């Protein structure tokens, strides 16, 4: 008979998916019971069936999990790779803590800047600086916040700078919120989904089951709007083809035949937008620039691009709409240029195509038909990043899909937690819960607070913001305790303030002027995912001090080592001191992460790891009590800021996670009573909503966003109750989603002004004649209907905005530019006006930039199914799937260069060069832009010179070094190459 | 001498646990006129306990092991927040689960560690 079961007596433990935001529910199997004496080894990993977003299912990278736990590459001891050396010395884990807490003080003693030029306390240290884990727990998460801002540094950043960046800086400023506004499941309620800007078969498959279960089971139309014929639209019942960097042109085209053909949601769009807003006279746009550009500085003065106000202070109105200064008669201007010929002509969408698309989209500006969007860096990772997402969002105000059950905008994220490490804050200028480190010009308390607290624009708004004092007092009471107070301003000068943002090119901008020390990087592998490879090897090589904590060997960590063409370097030559520790990865830690739809999932730990690795809490702990135990016999520079932040645990060597995630939750530090006198929570207890977080110092939380994730009644996170009484996929019972569970955002404008549902059989809140009741948790006050008060409740005015105000760095409205390497070399648009005039471009980076003469072909880079990042090519079944390094072409572009399907190829930039296979297919062709045939060239992310897979080479090596006006989010989905046989 | 057992030929476990735990025979009040404990309820600690016919307990430093929250001694929650070992979630300890006893002097007198 059959082989007997082999899982049989195994330990099962559950936990969630390692790698992307879809968060799926993990069963893994360990070899043996728990008892002391037998160590458990993991040795097979599935799904969990009832985990309601994965059902039990895993793509290929969940489903491989087993062969990265202990893949060859882990890690297992500290390791030591000498100036000038060719090789790695393991050392102890005591000996790389007192080493490197030596080295970082000597650079922050020496460096640390205690006051600025205008005599302000800055408390900032600039010349060592930290990457961020977004694959690793929100424990760790909070604990690496503490650590860096304690010692003050400011060049602070996780993944979010190089990926959703542009997300939150248009969303947040159209919504409220940076986050995606509705879940997985969810999607399934969609009568039209559209797959622009995103690649959600390969990057999100099981996530993405949502949207074929809409497709086959609710009717609905499955569109793909890609440069490539990708496996999504193998699936789609509709694709069209559209040139990289072009989406603004093409989205613009879709809200001007919107408008001209009334295919709006009329009464949502007079009420829950800006759209009767009246706008100063002074703004204008004309031949590409905006008013109030000054061009020496490339910036824009803001001061026009505002409402008009009354009386009172408050935003004027036309109700009516006729008034030529309404947001809605200048958004009608605005795209007007935007004709089917245009879209055609720069985007090279064909019109008949682009039409199909328009119709489908405006048959879902029908009360009770949505449309809902799913993207990611096919939209975010170009110089107008944000202004392609702010397009696309007011289109789904037009057809008024916001807050509805299968509409929204699900901006899909990335690593399994850079949602948790963007609601933390670890970004350069963040603080947790979206506040915001002090700028240097707030020099006290009174005016910090006063620049982060906005007041009202429109009466009668629940503008929740304005309780922005109680969030940081809270904060900095987690922060610091007993040494927090009124007389001390809460700590307020121990917070280090910025002059600027410290973001990652610029970061890297300073190391090659040599004026970066030392770097940590802590789960993120810059040598594999920064642009330009070639400089950033060359940048990293004049560091004097590198920290790498890992539970896999990378790039980074070995970039001084010499890999053939894939790392041509000369060790002898290279002088920094690295330092490689062994970290624990998912399996081997219990804590949260949150996923895409906000949702924050406990996990629990399955085996201990290999060798002598250690959990990121305690390596970080270790390098931290080494070095203030320096800093108590020593003294030294800024040791007031450092010493005060606190550190609170039972084992300070050995920070549990029950102890970190309690305190992000929040606890009342005096009973505490409600106006009428009523007790609400006593000394001591958690908090359970941060409704109930004050600013005098009688409640502390450390993420006032996250309070409701653990309460008096317990580990919410941990929830496992999949009901969805409604039918609607909404599971309030299944772990718990920030804020106060609420799954759907903005879910107010599921009902119309008078609180009746847009669609009675997608009902998701209600009124009942005092309160919201229904099917999801109301994100809303309780103003009843009828009343003033917008839907959009962190806005000042309370609606969703189709003119951003003075928000975004290039402009109220979106505007079409072409990338910095454009193969036209020009914008049809406007000739005199060809990319985004606010870009920031250094010098060193504008004469790495090639022309179309030298490099003709649109280059542009994503993923593939099979592997994420350069992480799984460590894992065997992986690397067996997708097992050497490929790039995609056109049978048109072959055929010009002579090149045969599989032959190899030269793939080049400016910058630098790969060689790989070539996949010559249909599914690329070339398009017809302004009177050319434009080519693209495809280069999947997943190789290098690390891992079992073949070795192969960083596909960055050929990307541009200049990112988005507005979060320096690197051009990667939109450059020039050139391609030779090879 | 009492045999009030449900089965007096087969008195239960539980029965006999809950007698040694204890029970209040009146509804108990603090000093402060707060309810403490309503008649016929199990005692939560020995502290209850009263010297003039009100409450009653076979073993009074046991009061505590099967209360109103339940049977105590079988829980099973083996976490040791501290890392010394110390686990208050599994079973019960007399009295009132202090797992070291004479604690106090684990501090100085100025209560220092
Ligand atoms: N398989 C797998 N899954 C992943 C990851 C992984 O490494 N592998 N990484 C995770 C992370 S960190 C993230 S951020 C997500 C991102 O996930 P996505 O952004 O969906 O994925 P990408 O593969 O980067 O590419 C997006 C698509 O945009 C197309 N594209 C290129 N330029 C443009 C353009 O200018 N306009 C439009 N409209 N499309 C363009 C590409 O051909 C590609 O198919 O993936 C996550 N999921
Ligand atoms: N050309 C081009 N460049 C890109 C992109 C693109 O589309 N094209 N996309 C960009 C985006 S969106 C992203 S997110 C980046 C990602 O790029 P990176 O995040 O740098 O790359 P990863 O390979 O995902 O590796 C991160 C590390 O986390 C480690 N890790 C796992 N669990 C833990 C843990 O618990 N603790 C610690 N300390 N480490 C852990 C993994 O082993 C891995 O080495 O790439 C970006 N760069
Ligand atoms: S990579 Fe994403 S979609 Fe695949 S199993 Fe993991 S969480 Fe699910
Ligand atoms: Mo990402």
């Amino acid at each position: 008979q059959a082989r007997n079961y082999k899982l049989l007596r195994a330990k099962e433990i559950r936990n969630t998916c390692t790698y992307c935001s879809v968060g799926c529910g993990l069963l893994m199997y360990s070899l043996g019971d728990g008892a002391k004496n037998a160590r458990e080894a993991i040795y097979h990993i599935e799904g969990d069936p009832d985990h309601p977003v994965s059902r039990g299912a895993l793509c290929p990278k969940g489903a491989g999990l087993l062969d990265y736990v202990n893949s060859e590459n882990r890690l297992r001891y500290p390791e030591y790779r000498a100036p000038g050396s060719d090789k790695w010395q393991r050392i102890s884990w005591e000996e790389a803590f007192s080493r490197i807490a030596k080295l970082m003080k000597a650079d922050r003693d020496a460096n640390f800047i205690e006051k600025n030029e205008q005599g302000v306390t800055v408390n900032r240290w600039l010349s060592t600086g930290m990457l961020c884990a977004s694959g690793a727990s929100n424990e760790t998460g909070m604990l690496t916040q503490k650590f860096a801002r304690s010692l003050g540094m400011l060049a602070v950043d996780n993944q979010a700078r190089v990926x959703h960046g542009p997300t939150v800086a248009s969303l947040a400023p159209t919504f409220g919120r940076g986050a995606m506004t509705n879940h997985w499941v969810d999607i399934k309620n969609a009568n039209v989904v559209m797959v622009m800007g995103g690649n959600a078969a390969e990057a999100h498959p099981v996530g993405f089951r949502w949207a074929m279960e809409a497709k086959n089971n609710n009717d609905a139309t499955l569109i793909v709007v890609d440069p490539r014929f990708t496996r999504t639209a193998s699936v789609a019942d509709i694709y069209a083809p559209i040139r990289s960097g072009t989406d603004i042109t093409f989205l613009s085209g879709v809200l001007r035949y919107l408008i001209e053909n009334n295919k709006i949601n009329a009464e949502y769009v007079k009420h829950y937008t800006n759209a009767s807003l009246l706008v100063r006279d002074d703004f204008a746009f004309e031949d590409g620039l905006f008013s109030g550009y000054d061009a020496e500085k490339r910036q824009y003065d803001k001061s026009s691009w505002n409402y008009q106000l009354d009386e009172n202070g408050y935003a004027k109105r036309d109700e009516t709409l006729t008034h030529p200064r309404c947001v809605w008669n200048l958004l009608k201007e605005h795209v007007s240029r935007y004709t089917p010929d245009v879209v055609e002509n720069i985007c090279g969408t064909p019109k008949a195509d682009f039409l199909k698309v328009c119709e489908v989209l405006a048959s879902t500006s029908a009360p009770d038909r949505t449309t809902t969007f799913l993207y990611a860096l096919g939209w975010t990772q170009h110089t107008v990043g944000a202004q392609n997402i702010r397009t696309m969002a007011m289109i789904q105000l037009l057809l008024g899909n916001m807050g509805m059950a299968g509409g929204g905008v699900n901006a899909l994220r990335g690593h399994s937690n850079i949602q948790g490490l963007t609601d933390l804050g670890l970004l350069s200028t963040s603080l947790p819960g979206y506040l915001t480190l002090p700028s240097e010009k707030q020099v006290d308390l009174q005016s910090y607070l006063e620049a982060n607290t906005p007041k009202a624009t429109l009466a009668d708004q629940v503008n929740y913001w304005s309780n922005y004092p109680k969030f940081f007092v809270s904060l900095m009471k987690s922060f610091y305790g007993d040494a927090a107070q009124k007389e001390n301003n809460w700590g307020y000068d121990w917070l280090p303030k910025w002059d600027q943002t410290y973001d990652v090119i610029k970061y890297f901008n300073m190391m090659d002027e040599g004026k970066v020390t030392g770097y940590f990087c802590q789960g993120f592998n810059p040598v594999a995912s920064f642009p330009d490879k070639n400089k950033v090897v060359s940048c990293l090589s004049k560091l004097k001090y590198m920290v790498v904590i890992d539970p896999l060997v990378t790039e980074t960590s070995t970039f001084w080592q010499n890999h053939g063409e894939s790392n041509d370097v000369d060790p002898a030559s290279i002088q920094t001191e690295v330092f490689r520790l062994p970290s624990t990865c998912f399996a081997e830690e219990d804590g949260s992460i949150a996923n895409s739809g906000r949702w924050l999932q406990w996990h629990w730990k399955g085996q201990d790891a290999p060798g002598e690795a250690r959990n990121d809490g305690e390596i970080l702990a270790g390098i931290y009590h080494h070095l203030r135990e320096l800093y108590q016999s020593e003294g030294g520079k800024g040791v007031e800021p450092l010493m005060k932040m606190s550190w609170n645990y039972k084992q300070p060597h050995e920070p549990q996670s029950d102890e970190v995630a309690k305190e992000n939750n929040g606890y009342a530090l005096e009973d505490l009573y409600d106006a009428n006198g009523v007790l609400i929570a006593k000394k001591g207890q958690l908090l359970s909503s941060f409704a109930h977080l004050r600013d005098d110092g009688t409640t502390a939380s450390s993420c006032w966003i996250y309070t409701g994730s653990w309460t008096e009644q317990g580990n919410q996170m941990a929830n496992r109750d999949n009901s969805d009484p409604s039918g609607l996929g909404n599971t309030l019972g299944w772990a718990w989603a920030w804020p106060l569970n609420r799954r759907v955002l903005y879910n107010r404008a599921s009902a119309d002004i008078n609180g009746k549902p847009w669609d009675p059989k997608r009902m998701l809140i209600q009124w009942n004649g005092s309160k919201w009741t229904g099917n999801d948790i109301p994100d809303f006050g309780n103003a009843a209907p009828g009343t003033p008060t917008g839907p959009f409740i962190m806005q000042p005015e309370g609606m969703g905005r189709l003119f951003a105000i003075n928000k975004m760095a290039e402009g109220p409205f979106p505007e079409h530019y072409e990338p910095i390497e454009t193969p036209l070399g020009t914008n049809p648009l406007h000739p005199n006006v060809v990319s985004n005039p606010v870009v920031r471009l250094y010098e060193q980076d504008a004469l790495r930039m090639g022309k179309k003469e030298q490099f003709p072909y649109v280059g542009t880079t994503y993923r593939l199914t099979e592997h994420f990042h350069t992480w799984t090519k460590h894992a065997l079944l992986n690397a067996i799937a997708q097992p050497e390094q490929f790039v995609e072409i056109s049978e048109t572009l072959a055929a010009a260069k002579g090149i045969n399907n599989g032959d190899r190829v030269t793939v080049s930039s400016k910058r630098g060069f790969i060689r790989a296979v070539a996949v010559v297919t249909r599914r690329l062709k070339p398009l017809n832009v302004n009177g050319q045939q434009v080519e693209t060239v495809g280069i999947p992310i997943h190789w290098g010179f690390e891992g079992v897979a073949r070795k192969g080479y960083i596909a960055n090596t050929l990307t541009p070094n200049v990112g988005d006006a507005n979060s320096q989010t690197p051009e990667y989905k939109a450059f020039l190459v050139n391609i030779e046989k090879a």
